RNA sequence: GAAGCCCUCACGGGCAAUGUGGUGUCAGGGCUACCUCUCAUCAGCCGACCGUCUCGACGAAGUCUCUUGGAACAGAGCGUG
């Protein structure tokens, strides 16, 4: 919440967290708000999923900033046991990036673009 | 970066990406590239001697004479470990 500066559609989220499982068959995605960071850090990811549901919020309240002095785009989304469930795992992630997609960078792609059009 | 832990004979259940587990801990460490090598450390297995404290078994040689005395464990005499 004091993160979230924007609320993403209940639809475009859908289509991330398929693009996210997609992902994982295919390309590559890392699961954990350490291993995300190290990607946007490396400059390794393409798309980071952050939930919204995270309690304490100080575990993923750098996530934001550190990804648009990154220019690495994120999408929130609203629970955080489906972030982990689409990311592969049998429990929950706060925050899961997408290094590399695969046969998803298509819609990856778009997901993004439609982001920065929601602003 | 799930390669993990706990319960149950098992089935199975729970925990764990908000990080179980590996690596590592100033002889700094990690990483990339090499040399060599390990007996350091850490984990687990086995497992005492001796010493000390207490408890217990075994364990030598007179119950001889006289006198006194209620009684010899006394005095004098002879004998023993
Ligand atoms: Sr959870």
């Amino acid at each position: 919440p004091v993160y979230v500066d924007f609320d993403v559609p209940a639809d475009l989220e859908d289509d991330a967290l398929e693009a996210l499982e997609v992902a994982r068959d295919t390309g590559a995605v890392k699961k954990g708000t350490n291993e995300t960071t190290k990607s946007i850090e490396r400059g390794s990811a393409e798309l980071v999923f952050v939930a919204e549901d995270v309690q304490p919020e100080e575990i993923v309240m750098h996530i934001p900033e550190l990804a648009d002095e990154k220019g690495v785009p994120f999408i929130f989304v609203e629970q955080q046991d489906d972030l982990g469930h689409a990311a592969g795992l049998e429990v929950g992630s706060a925050a899961a990036a997408v290094t590399d997609a695969g046969e998803a960078d298509a819609d990856v792609e778009d997901i993004a673009d439609k982001v920065e059009e929601l602003r």
